[PDB]
Parts: structure tokens; C-alpha cells; sequence
């Protein structure tokens, strides 16, 4: 189709829905004035040749959902889509889009979704997740929230919400001689909404994450809402259950002693205090017979069975997330989001927002020496990262909000969320299995500079703009940083004293700025493996694109290969002709170490202002594997215990 | 239990649910107060012995679910119920209260269940039913509807809801290429919150009804929304369906014209205008190709097929409704409620209340005479029912509004509805045929009386607290009344030319007056059949009363009678010894004309302000048939076309 980049923009803008006769422009009106006014500078700073870096799949994958279309056919190029994105972010910063056009033309990062699609469109939700507080414990404030995720789903984005402070079932109400229905009754009622409001196009069906600390009473049925065998109607089929665990729920399971269950109404305030305090009111609310005492592995025991049979609830650590938090300031974290990677305060007037982009960590290796070898150019990661940090935070200020609580949120804490992908390709391509102490390093230092990066740039963004709102009084204006409420020392890579130093002086521009997230969408338009796991297999079908290399340069490659890789899920371990270099290196993340995963998670950790979705998997799932597994990450101080939790 | 009604009131008002601690009183503070000042003159009052004048199915209804409890065990004897209601509908006007008490006592007249319920309690929400209008064809207008119906819900009463306003499937929806899923999506998304908001106690289930007109694009899926054979997902089993027919349908219809379906957002206004006006109106839209153009018997034979199946959708005639309403004045009345009788006014923020009561007709029989014999008292009756209209006035203003929008209404044109019951039991007394030249002129002369006594009652209060606030500009205020508008001369046993006169020399304080509802369980406290209908069958078991004493009489009563009619389904007729003069007495509502029954409806209509709930009952219900009964009364005049359709 059409080659020049203006001209698909005049196309995009005069749109009619001949159908109806009604205008209906895919491009704002001054994302276009900047395009005409700029159509010489734009249109040859484009590369078309850069279109053909994107594999088969990747390129399906832009074409299917993400390249603007007229009237059903493709109307951009890749390079069109990339440059509307950088003027959708940057506006008439030309400059600023002119670099973010190359570097994301060149695959160095990439943002979220949601930004591919509405950046530099009419109404540009270039958010990914939005976490949402119930308003309040009666039928007005339940359908006010309910009101509210709703017009959220008219966009794209994911929803968070946490529901701590509903009424249990059987509950008195005032007023009436009936009693509470419960959650489910009223999960079941924000289940149907997710199915209504169906048509954002954008949108993804349900997509909306329920969070739940484990000492409310209707906590049994909450915890099986994806069975697919349950009472038919106490299910949530579209909904995902999120548990937000106090650590004292895992002392109790781990010393085999008693739970008890409270309806929020007979033990207020327990959503609203964490760590000591939580510990101090909920035993009192204990001793005072509030709530019904039962054997806390009883509890614990139908929690791995749901994990195990749906994958769900994920495993979200309360306390690890408010104590750790450069947000606690603003006052108690009531829950994560859809993929378990966002940790930001949320409340009846504030909706927290997901603003992501995720750094294209193979884009970063080079050989620089003579060949053969290749190290990692952190100076770029670097250079890279400060510029991502400098787009989302664009981004917070172009964003179309949904609602009003967002908007509020948004513009107060300015939180960012800079994410990864290919760690598995690097490690590949580095020739470091993932398990070893090489790849462990290379984690670490990532991670330090990515987020010395980001607080660096957010800390210029602060001399230039002011600091947040909420600034002072947060730990970071102490001087306090992620890894410090670690209690560790940086890995030292970069100099962290200047940085910490100028902070302290100046503050930051954004409350908080690392997540990483999944990623399952945009890893697959670069071609690289999914955020910071392991590859699942090495399996139109497509064999590892390293493994293949390898397997041709040791003339091994024969077809005896394509039938076994095919037949043993993408394995070669107990292959025979391969070398053992090899099996190591391509191990997939059912053959690693479950607690290597979790330790490379607690390393990198240190260096994350929110949490990471870390999915689990695990091959031969009895209830203690899953329950080591579970208590080493909760000891590790994890704050994301677990996203999914993937069998086979 | 005890008996002092000061001392009942005190346990209601001091009342503790005792597994909370927490104080929760049945009595509203200015009602304990206003029993505890007149304690002597209250507690005299009470005539205990009037408690037997409730047959056992009677009382078994009031103490099952009208009697106030505590702790699970009635604490009202009837006696109590009557003057609690009395005194919260009367407040310090304890001369009135006492005057309500008795005739209530003596069984003149009855309130409405919600009013029998929670008169004189904490949240007195007195109101049958709420009309609300869907908001804005928009996802917050929707959400919004759907929070308002939810808070209604809450407490006692009804509600009828137009969505004649809401896109049809399929249609367009700017900034997304999605398009809308319609009305059954959205009904379903209604369906589920009836069944949410479920601890109303008080409260029936669902209880929604569904209005639309049938020119909407949706509407053959509409209308099947009861069948319990459908795609299942396409079905909303708690709700019912509703039609507001304008008169073009029923033309199309009997000239076997066509029919066009509009998706109101391809033409706007449709629902906005009536009469000449909307002909004009979508005859343009029609021809201008805006919709999709079918066979009005193609629509017409699906009504029939659903409502022989699920004796639904009902019939409500839009014209007739709005032509000869006094609220015309107000603007377009866009549906009637959940039992087809309210017909008012609603918009935005406007939920239209009904706020009823009936009168029992037999208690106005009397011999007067000599004995064997007996006549009707109608100035009795004229009496009751002005005392009647003072008590539902009084109740517009002590009412508690379960939402600002139906306060807003009802404080704006007070809208009153007075009903009957006893209807069949009155004729059968008298004895006299239902379809007899001597019951047709009793119907006449009885709803002359009561509209004629309601509009004379509701004439003095206006002159003692000044008209309703829209009356100037009302039919009412250019000496127009309902038979007027029927192009009727009134029957004349009361004097129209006076009354007519005050009122517009001083007007009303009610906008309207009549709509004779069900009086499903109201009817069964006093004993007597079902408002206007004709009794169902003569048949714990129970042979009519009436049937019974004139069958012992004749001896002829032994059991190879009552046998007979258990299995002959209450009928008597074609059974051996039995006089024509009780089998045309007693004949069953199977059993007598159709037609008889639409013209003694369409008798009583010219005296009606708003609408009657006509249910109609056809044995052998062929389609022919069923469409002669649709004409027959829409060529009649009628606004409730059919309420039910049941068969058998
Ligand atoms: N009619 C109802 N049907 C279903 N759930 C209800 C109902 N009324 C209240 N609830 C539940 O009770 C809580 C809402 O009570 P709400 O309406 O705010 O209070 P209220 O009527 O003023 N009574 P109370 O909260 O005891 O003072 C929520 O957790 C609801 O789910
Ligand atoms: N995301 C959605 N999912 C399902 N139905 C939708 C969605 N968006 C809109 N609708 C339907 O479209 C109407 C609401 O559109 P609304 O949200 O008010 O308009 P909008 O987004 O501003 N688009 P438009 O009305 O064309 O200007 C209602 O009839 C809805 O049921
Ligand atoms: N097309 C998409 C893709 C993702 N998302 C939202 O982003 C979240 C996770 O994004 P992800 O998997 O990490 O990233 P991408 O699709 O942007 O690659 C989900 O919670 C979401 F709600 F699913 C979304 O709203 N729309
Ligand atoms: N216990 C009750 C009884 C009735 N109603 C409401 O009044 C309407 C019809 O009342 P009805 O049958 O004529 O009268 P009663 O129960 O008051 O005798 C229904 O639409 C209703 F919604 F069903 C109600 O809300 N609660
Ligand atoms: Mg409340
Ligand atoms: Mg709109």
C-alpha cells in the first residue's frame, strides 16, 4: 500500500464510515497539524527497509491488531505505526520523536499495547492496567465502582480490584431482616459487566483481576471462582482471584495454628494497616471472638488445589508490597493488578494507572572486540532506559483518562512502570545458561542500571518540571531507595551515591518507575522470549532460532531432530548426539530450578520499585513442592509470590 | 401475645437484634412519639374483636409476611398493624388516623402492601412500583439506570423501565469499530442486578418490566425474552416484557401492510412524539430508508406466539395512553409500570411513583330495605373513597424516596391511584350475572362514584394547600376530565358540572387519581376476588362461599358436588342439579365473553385517569382469536390493551 508516511496520515484523518456518512478520523487533530507542518522532516527520516526486521509472526501479529486499517485493509506500514507513536508521545518535541522513531525502529525498546494502538488517535488510553478500590460497602458505592469499570472497559486496559471492605455473606444489614449475599453474588455482578461492555475492540474480553486478603469469611468460595466444575453459579469464569497475604497468614500456616475469618464489618481496619499494626489489631480482633477460628492449613490446603486445578489465585505479599513501597507515604497499598506487576495506592478517588514500555534487552550485546566473544554495552541499556523513562512520562500527560479518579492519580504520583524482554535471548546469545552464576550477574547489573537509569532521568525530569506532587516525606526523599529497604548494597556498577544524593536535592519527576511485565504481546512483534523467563520450548512451526544455528554448525541437524524436539515439548536433554554446552544452555523453564528462578527473581528484585509477574511452573506438582515453593519466595521477601502457576 | 398496642409499640420501637448488639427499632421516632402522647385515646380505640373478621387464608397472609416480628415471632395482632398504618400515614392528625383505623378495621378499604409493610417504620417507603427512564443511550446513562434501579431495589416495589432510547444491535459506535450489542446484552445485564439486589426482604424478586415500542430493531428478541426453550443467553427469565404500541403498528398490522424496524439512533425522536405526529414522523424516516422494512404480520405472529407461550409480552396502547392522559401537559409518557395500570410521566430525572390503595366494593352492600333483598350504597362509597385520596395524599408527603428522582416526581404532580377489589363478590352478593345489562351498569356507576369522590376529594385539597405545581395548562384545568376525553357524556348519578367547575376555579392536588390495580395479596387479606375480574374458579381446599350457602340451600349440596368441582376445575356449569340461575352467576373467567369483558373494561375506563391491569383469559387460544381480542380492544379505546395472557 501506500509508501508515504504523510500522505497514510491525511488518509487516517479524512476517514468516512461510508456505511453511516459519519467522519470518523484514527488521528488526533494535533498529532496531524504536526505531521503537515513537519511532512518533509517526517516522511524522509522514515527507514522502510526496517520493516523487514520483524520475523513472520511478528509482522502477523502488527498486521492482525496492531497497524491501522481503512475499511477492513491495512492503511500503515511498521514504520507508519512507529512514527505515529513517537508523534503521539512527543508531539512537536521533534527531536524527541525522531530518536524514539529510530530507536524503536531499531528494536531497542517498544511500548505497551495500548500505546501501539491509540497513540496519536483521537483518544489516546495509551494505559495498560488501572487499579481500582471498591468505593464503599453498600449497593451505592458498589455500583458507582461498578459504573467506573465499566467505562474503563469501554477503552483498552486491564483492571485491578480489591474488594476487602464488602461485606461477607450472611452479614447483617441495617434496614432489613435479610442478610448479606456475599462476594460471589456480587462478583458475579461485575462478571457480567466485563461481558457487556464488550466492544472496545482494543479491549480483551474479561480481563479483570479481583484481590482479596485471606482472613475475609467468603474467602473459601473467592479462591475457587475458576473451577469449571463448580455449584455452576458460585463461579466467576471471566475473573481472576488474587490473593493479598499478610505474612501473618504464613506464620499461622506455618506453624499449623489457627486462622480466623472476619466479615470487614465485625473487625474493621484490617485492609487499612499492614506489618505490626495489622498483626497487633487482627490478634486483638482474634481474642475478642469477631470472626469464626479455623486450622490455617485448612485454609492454605484449598488454596494450592485452586492453584493447581485453574492456575489461580495469584499470590500477591501484603506486607512485602507496603513496607517496600516508595508510595507508602500516600497511605496503605490495598492491592497489585491484573498481571501482579503494578504496586501503586489506590482509593475511593483514585484510580492508579499502568504506564508501560519494556526494554529490548538482546539489542544490547555486541561483539566490540575482534568477533567470536560479544559483551554487553551497559552504557547503552543505559542511555536507552533513561529514554524510555522520559516517553512514559510523556505519556502521563498526553494519556486520554477513562475516568476521573485516574486522571487524579495519574497526575499527583506520576508512577511509571519500565519493564524487560529477551533476557532468555541474551542469555542465549551470550552463551549463559540460565541457571549459571554468569547469567545471575548479568541479571543483576541489568536491573542496577535500568533502574539507576530511570531514577536518573526522572531525577532530571524533576529539576526541569518540579517533583511529584507527593514527593516529600516519601522514603526516596530520604534518601531511601529500593534496594536500601532491601537492607542490601547495590551491586555498585553505578555510582548510586551521586544519584541518591541529587535526589535528595532535586527529588524525581515519578513516584515509582519499574515493573516488568508480561509482555506475551510485544515480545512477540520483536521476536524475543517473553519478559525475564526462561523459554518454555524450543519449539507454521519455528525451532529456537539458536538452537537451530547450533544444531546446523555441528552438522547434528538432521531430521531425527525436528521429530524428537516436536515430540518431547521443544526438549533436548537425554538427546543423544548433542553436546552437553548445549543442553545447559537450552534448558527450558520446566528443567530449571524453580528455586533459581525464585532467587535470580529476589536478586533482581532489589532494584524494582513495584513487583514483576512471576509465573511459576512446575512439572510434577504435588501440594509440598508447591508449598516450598510458595514459603521460599514469601522468606526471599518476594512482593509478587506468584502470578500463574503452569502445569504439566 | 400482648395486647396493649402502646406496649407493642414500645417492644417494635425498643427492639435489639441481639446477635449484633445493635439497636435496630420498627418504628419511626415521630410515630413512637405521637403513640406515646395519646397512648389512652389510641389504646381505647382498638376493637380486638374485629381481628376475626379475617378468614383463615386471610390472616395466615398477614401474619406469614405483613405482621411486624420479633426475634421470628409476630408481635402485631392485626388490630396493631391497622393502627400503625394509620398513625404513619396521618401522623398528629390522630382524628384522621382514628377514621382510617376503623373503616380499615371494618374492611372499607386496604393500602398497599408496601404500605401495610412499612407505614409508621424507620424507612416508610409506602410506593408499589417506580417508572424510570433509561438515561442516555450511553454506557454511563446505562450504569447510571442500572445504579438508580439498584437503589429502588433496595426497598418495596416495582419498577417499569423504557429503553425505547438505546441503540439496536449492530449499530454504530464512534471511536471504536466494534458496534453495539443491543438489548438483550444490556436486559441481561438488568437481569442480573434484580437478582443482586435480592435482601430488599420486602421485595419480590425480579419485579422488572420492560418497555418498548415495537418499531425498535431488537424487538423480535424483545419479545421472546420469557421462552424457556431459547438460546439460552438470549433469554432474561426474571424480567418481563412490555409493548408500547403506537397505532400505526395496529394499522399496518390489520392492512397487511409492512413495517419498519429503526434503530433509534437512525431515527431519533420516534419515542419523543405520538399520534399525528409520530406517523408523520416515521412514515419520513420510513420512506427516506433509515430502517429495514418488513411484514407487520411477520412482528405481529411472533406477539402472539410468545404471549401464548409465556403469557407475555403485555399490550399497552402508547396513543391512547398519551391522548387521553392529564399529565399530556408534562410531555410524552414513554411506558406504563410492571402491572400495566400507572400510566405517568418519567424522564431523566424524573421516576414516576405509584402510590395505591383499593376500596372493597362489597362493603357498600346492604338490604337498607326490608331484608331478602339489597341495594348498593354510593354515597357510602363516594365517602370511603374521598377518605381514601386524603390518605394517599398524605402519603405522598410522609413517604420516604428511595431515590431523589422519584421524589422530585411525586412532589411535583402528586400522582394518586385508587383501586377496587371485590368486584366478582359485589355481583355474586347482589346476584347478579357478570356479564349481565345489571353488573355493566353497576361498573359504570361504581367507578363514576369513585372517580367523581377522588377528584372532589383531591378539589378541597387543593384549595386548602394550593393545586399540584403543573397543573395549570392540565386537561384538568381547562374543565377537561377523562371521560371528555373519551368523547363521553358522564353517566351522571353524580354532578359534574359543579365539581368540574371548582376545579378550574381552584384545581386539583393530584395530577391523577385512578388505576385500579391487581390486588393479588392485599385482596386475600380481605377475602374477597381479585379487583375487576371475574372469579378464576369456585374452588387446605375452599369451595367458593357464595356457591356454597346457595348449594345448601338447595340441599342439592351433598358430595357428589364436591368432587365435581375439584376435577371440573371449579366450574359448575353442564352439572345436573344445579338452577341456570347459579350456573349464569357463578360462571367461571374461562366461561364468560371476552368481549363482555373488554366492553365492561372499556365501560370503567372512561373514569379512569391512568390504566387498569386487564388480564386477559382465553380457553382456546387460536391465533385468530387472540388477534380479534388485540383489536377489539384497541379499536375500543383502551390503553392496557392485556396485562396477562393466560390460557388453559
Ligand atoms: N437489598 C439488598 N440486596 C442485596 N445486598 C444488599 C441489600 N442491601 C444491602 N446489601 C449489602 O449490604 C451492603 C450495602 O448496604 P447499604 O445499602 O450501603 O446499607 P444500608 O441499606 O444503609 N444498611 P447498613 O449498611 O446496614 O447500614 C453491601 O455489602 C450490599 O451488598
Ligand atoms: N465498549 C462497549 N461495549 C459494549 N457496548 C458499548 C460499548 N461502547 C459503547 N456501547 C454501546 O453504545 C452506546 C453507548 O455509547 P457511549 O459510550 O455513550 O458512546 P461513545 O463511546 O461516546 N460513542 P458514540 O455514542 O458513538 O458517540 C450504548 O447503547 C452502549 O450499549
Ligand atoms: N491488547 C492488549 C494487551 C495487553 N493489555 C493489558 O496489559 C496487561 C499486560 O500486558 P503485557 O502482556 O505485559 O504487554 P503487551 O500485551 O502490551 O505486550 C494486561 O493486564 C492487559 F490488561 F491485558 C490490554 O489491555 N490490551
Ligand atoms: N409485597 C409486595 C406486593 C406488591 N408489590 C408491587 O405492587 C405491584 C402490584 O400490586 P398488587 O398485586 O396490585 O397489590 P398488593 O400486593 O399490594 O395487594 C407489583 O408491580 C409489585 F411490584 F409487586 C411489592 O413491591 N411488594
Ligand atoms: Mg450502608
Ligand atoms: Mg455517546
Amino acid at each position: 500500500t501506500t509508501k508515504q508516511f504523510s500522505k497514510v496520515v491525511e488518509d487516517l484523518y479524512r476517514y468516512v464510515n461510508a456505511a453511516t456518512g459519519k467522519p470518523a478520523p484514527m488521528i488526533s487533530d494535533d498529532v496531524y497539524n504536526i505531521v503537515m507542518e513537519n511532512k518533509d522532516k517526517l516522511n524522509s527520516a522514515i527507514v522502510y527497509d526496517r520493516d523487514f526486521q520483524y520475523s513472520y509472526f511478528g509482522f502477523k501479529t502488527l498486521e492482525r491488531s496492531y497497524l491501522l486499517r481503512i475499511n477492513g485493509q491495512v492503511a500503515e506500514r511498521p514504520q507508519h505505526l512507529i512514527m505515529r507513536v513517537a508523534l503521539g508521545i512527543h508531539g512537536r518535541d521533534i527531536e524527541a520523536a525522531l530518536e524514539t522513531y529510530n530507536l524503536m525502529s531499531l528494536k531497542y525498546f517498544t511500548h505497551a499495547s495500548p500505546t501501539l494502538f491509540n497513540a496519536g488517535t483521537p483518544k489516546p488510553q495509551m494505559s495498560s492496567c488501572f487499579l481500582v478500590a471498591m468505593k464503599e460497602d453498600s449497593i451505592e458505592g458498589i455500583y458507582d465502582t461498578l459504573k467506573e469499570c465499566a467505562l474503563i472497559s469501554k477503552t483498552a486496559g486491564g483492571i485491578g480490584l480489591h474488594i476487602h471492605n464488602i461485606r461477607s455473606t450472611g452479614s447483617y444489614i441495617a434496614g432489613t431482616n435479610g442478610t448479606s449475599n456475599g462476594l460471589i453474588p456480587m462478583i458475579r455482578v461485575f462478571n457480567n459487566t466485563a461481558r457487556y461492555v464488550d466492544q472496545g475492540g482494543n479491549k480483551r474480553p474479561g480481563a479483570f483481576a479481583l484481590y482479596l486478603e485471606p482472613w475475609h469469611a467468603d474467602i473459601f468460595d473467592f479462591i475457587d471462582i475458576r473451577k469449571n466444575h463448580g455449584k455452576e453459579e458460585i463461579r466467576a469464569r471471566d475473573l481472576f482471584p488474587a490473593l493479598w497475604i499478610p505474612d501473618l497468614f504464613m506464620k499461622r500456616v506455618e506453624e499449623n495454628g489457627t486462622w480466623t475469618l472476619f466479615s470487614p464489618t465485625s473487625a474493621p481496619g484490617l485492609s487499612d494497616c499492614y506489618g505490626d499494626e495489622f498483626e497487633a489489631l487482627y490478634t486483638r480482633y482474634e481474642k475478642e471472638g469477631r470472626g469464626k477460628t479455623i486450622k490455617a492449613q485448612k485454609l492454605w490446603y484449598s488454596i494450592l488445589e485452586a492453584q493447581t486445578e485453574t492456575g489461580t489465585p495469584f499470590v500477591v505479599y501484603k506486607d512485602a508490597c507496603n513496607r517496600k513501597s516508595n508510595q507508602k507515604n500516600l497511605g496503605v497499598i490495598k492491592s497489585s493488578n491484573l498481571c501482579c506487576e503494578i504496586v501503586e495506592y489506590s482509593a475511593p478517588d483514585e484510580t492508579a494507572v499502568c504506564n508501560l514500555a519494556s526494554v529490548a534487552l538482546p539489542a544490547f550485546i555486541e561483539t566490540s572486540e575482534d568477533g567470536k566473544t560479544s559483551t554487553y554495552n551497559f552504557k547503552k541499556l543505559h542511555e536507552i532506559a533513561k529514554v524510555v523513562t522520559r516517553n512514559l512520562n510523556r505519556v502521563i500527560d498526553r494519556n486520554y483518562y477513562p475516568v476521573e479518579e485516574a486522571r487524579k492519580s495519574n497526575m499527583r504520583h506520576r508512577p511509571i512502570a519500565l519493564g524487560v524482554q529477551g533476557l532468555a535471548d541474551t542469555f542465549m546469545l551470550l552463551r549463559l545458561p540460565f541457571d549459571s552464576e554468569e547469567a545471575r550477574l548479568l541479571n543483576i547489573q541489568i536491573f542496577e542500571t535500568i533502574y539507576h537509569a530511570s531514577m536518573e532521568a526522572s531525577c532530571e525530569l524533576a529539576q526541569k518540571d518540579g517533583p511529584y506532587e507527593t514527593f516529600q516525606g516519601s522514603p526516596a526523599s530520604q534518601g531511601i531507595l529500593q534496594f536500601d529497604m532491601w537492607d542490601q548494597k547495590p551491586y555498585g556498577m553505578w555510582d548510586w551515591d551521586t544519584l541518591r544524593k541529587d535526589i535528595m536535592k532535586h527529588g524525581v519527576r515519578n513516584s515509582l518507575t519499574m515493573a516488568p511485565m508480561p509482555t506475551a504481546s510485544t515480545s512477540q512483534i520483536l521476536g524475543y522470549n517473553e519478559c525475564f523467563e526462561p523459554v518454555t520450548s524450543n519449539m507454521f512451526q519455528v525451532v529456537n532460532p539458536y538452537l537451530l544455528r547450533d544444531l546446523v554448525d555441528l552438522g547434528i541437524w538432521d531430521e531425527g531432530m525436528k521429530q524428537y524436539l516436536i515430540t518431547q515439548n521443544g526438549s533436548i536433554q537425554g538427546l543423544p548426539n548433542v553436546p552437553q554446552e548445549l543442553k545447559d544452555l537450552y534448558k527450558t523453564v520446566w528443567e530449571i530450578s524453580q528455586k533459581t528462578i525464585i532467587n535470580m527473581a529476589a536478586d533482581r528484585s532489589v532494584y524494582i520499585d513495584q513487583s514483576h509477574s512471576l509465573n511459576l511452573f512446575l512439572r510434577a506438582p504435588t501440594m509440598g513442592k508447591l508449598t516450598s515453593m510458595h514459603f521460599y519466595g514469601w522468606k526471599k521477601g518476594l512482593k509478587t509470590g506468584m502470578y500463574y502457576l503452569r502445569t504439566q
